[PDB]
């Protein structure tokens, strides 16, 4: 066995978050779990998160991890018996540019939600008595395209306040920027701090190679022999679903075929639509791995 | 649901301080509570304020925000149960240009009023035997401008006083720097420390945007059925207002028009005057939004 | 990958399955785990066709610190921990450095 | 249509500036608003403004414009989201020959 | 097989931009799609793109694109693992030699179109303040005349803005010139910076052999059995349309006969007119195929 079997390196699973956003909601908002649509696996922001907007790119978002721990140590024992972790404290920071609602609030610490605008639009934003301690749920999002199949990355902290205020540099040829460090705090009610998810197509392909789920050696088609009405109706169409051994719907990723395209009409989704009863053969094909269906087709 | 979608970023409420200017007052002045003269949205520097004039482009001007809060902690919860955060530091700092008597005096913490020029112009201004505490009222406005629409947003700080003074480096090819470091206090008649407000007609375009008061939809003229004479007088002309469903006065944002030009005369701004009697239509347009009005003119 | 993002987070991920489009979700655990790994670093020096693998084995190392992590539109995600070798008392040593 | 009448060339518009003057005045002269005269529309040139005479052909005269701009980068952007032109710097240069 | 064969190289498919001209648009007009006209495929400029007229021979039209892209690098490789590409920056510059109006606004950074002439026709042209961002809609068609098959390529740039402006130099003996560097942006409504494109009679003798679609080998009359009044009518005539298996109209092309000239007389152009009641053959010849329909004429 040479050295670059034992590297087993993939360059595919490096992931680059070419696209990013941070969308922020009120406290009262339900908490997100998961950023994948149940009905196709597309990107579905639940109600209530509203984007940041636009943010500087050469400061870019910066994560950061802190441990706080402590060490017991015995008698005879350079190194310790027991560690005690405290806490694993998550922060980010990032530099808004866009002059709105959300992102005054956030830095002011106060509900601008009863602001009216004068007769001429002209608005005036007080800095409360003491400052707030508001909590906010936060979504960051990026998106990753490769060969028009996205990644989405997302950092879900379902409980983040307002922990530091960069200093704020007036230039001519600038723009304003605020400069948050948003500090993340466990949620009870969903019981963590911050949650890391991938999703969307192109995760899809990587999620086997990843070491998430089990390699995809087996296609299936789980309505094997369907009966399609050659009349309009509700039951006159019927749409396939193709599975994998590893439990994960690759319906997008196949590609549909029809033995006899009068007999039954398929598209690439998958529907089957029985244009002219009798037999007929639908096979699905992706890569070197080939489901084969069967529809009859009665008027 | 594609990404940009979701992201929602706008280029437009990203805004630039193109000019900027620092205005000083005495702490007997009324404290401004916004700089939009109700009569048409203009910039309205209230009495006593007067400029600090040209101060250092590359220096720019510096916003500092710190937050100095005490955690309380239980035992077994590795974040706080509660945070008090006890006051909201705001200070600012830029290196003023001009040796007029408003800088001279707030860089040595006298008040120098009552100093007279000699016979041939001379003055000497002595450093005080201690220093005083002498507090301002600060007004820190720039202007955006952009499609000749500026927006002017502007910091309003009631109670100021000097913190810091930077060292004074003298060159012979360089003008002489004041560089003071200004700290702002809460003050108890208007009841905020620093406020941050919004102005303009560039701003009134982007106060919906922003997510201040509600969306533009509709358009209605307040004086639908005016009735103007023929003959001059008082009562010969009448001023049309128009407004919007988020109350909004949009009269400067839309466009004219009349139906028959003789019967009555309408400019830019909305006066009516009837110069021959009858029934005419003025209409007023912004964008895809109409609004329309009747005048009947008497004689 | 799996095994990357276990060390990052201090939490067992064998166990987590990806839903119906392949979409996981990984919750850092409430209290961050004491895990300990084997590890081997392993070098390969290619001369005139004749390699050299020099290694070092640390049989118990466990996640250390973990450095901050910038996210650039321009650059891929990097995870930069900074792992402490322990000592191990079966094997009865902590680092071992060998060449083959 | 062809192409030609999609060009719409015109060799009419193509002025060349067979004579060129350069007249400076001093800071203190009313600055010129225009050099047609309202009387009969002729070349009226203010008072105060003196030419500098012959300068060399050569050379002739040189008109140079330069930007100096600023671009806002935003994260996700491959161009910038907004560019603040600061200003438009014009010079000129050219070789008297009259002492 | 010779070197001759393996090489394929075809003389007919070098274009030459005989004649170039360069149409500039205000932002407000709506972007080009194609030049090609529906109706005949001859070159039709959308409304609102005016020519900038003449320009300098011997500078000619510079096109130049450039590559902004950043390599992530891994340990243990020599190449990048992934190389991910930011932009293609396009730019193009010319010497106009026209003092119209849209030069100069294009050169001025500004909008001349109120500006009135005094009584003597004479005008002024004032520089604004700060140069503005204008952004305008290029079209860069150049046409190849060949055996009087003329082709037109071009261009297509929906968003473009003035980057650079080079020296002017005044000569005794030369025309004044302007020589405008300008760089296209990306514009999200058609969703494309640059797009090239090809037509007119000369190309579809080539689109077959540059490898776009495929190649000519049957032609086709879709009016097969057309039926034309011998009285005058609305029915009198009847257009005949050739196409090909490749799908492209190839009736300019073709040659048309009719076997009896008194039934039915057919020009170069198609059309069937119905002179005698009877039975005739239109045939349309090109190259080495041929294409037959059969006319009723009916009195």
């Amino acid at each position: 066995t040479d050295f670059y079997t034992i590297k087993d390196a993939q360059a595919d699973l490096a992931i680059a978050p070419l696209n990013l956003t941070v969308l922020l909601a009120p406290y009262s908002t339900t908490p997100a779990t998961t950023l994948e649509s149940p009905t196709d696996g597309s990107l579905a922001i639940p109600p209530g998160y509203k984007s940041v907007g636009h943010f500087e790119k050469q400061a870019g978002l910066t994560l950061g991890n802190e441990f706080d721990s402590k060490d017991i140590e015995a008698y005879g024992e350079p190194e310790p018996i027991r560690t005690i972790i405290n806490k694993r404290t998550t922060t980010f920071d990032f530099a808004m540019y866009q002059n709105q609602r959300n992102v005054l609030e956030l830095i002011w610490t106060q509900d601008f939600s009863n602001i009216q605008p004068s007769e001429f639009g002209g608005i005036v934003l007080e800095a409360p008595k003491v400052p707030k301690n508001i909590y906010y749920r936060a979504i960051l999002v990026g998106m990753d395209d490769r060969n028009d199949r996205p990644i989405w990355l997302y950092w879900l902290m379902p409980k983040v306040k307002l922990d530091k205020l960069d200093n704020q540099t007036l230039n001519d040829d600038n723009v304003i920027e605020y400069k948050p460090t948003l500090k993340a705090f466990r949620d009870d009610v969903v019981g963590y701090s911050v949650a890391q998810g991938f999703a969307g197509p192109g995760w899809r392909d990587l999620v086997a190679t990843a070491g998430f789920g089990e390699a995809l050696t087996a296609l299936t088609i789980t309505p094997g022999s369907p009966t399609v009405t050659v009349a309009t109706g509700a039951s006159h169409t019927a749409q396939l679903l193709v599975e994998g051994d590893n439990g994960i719907n690759y319906t997008p990723d196949v590609v549909f075929t029809s033995s006899a395209p009068d007999k039954a009409s398929v598209s690439a989704a998958g529907l089957v639509t029985g244009v002219a009863a009798g037999s007929a053969t639908i096979t699905a094909t992706k890569g070197a791995l080939t489901a084969t269906a069967t529809v009859t087709v009665t008027a």
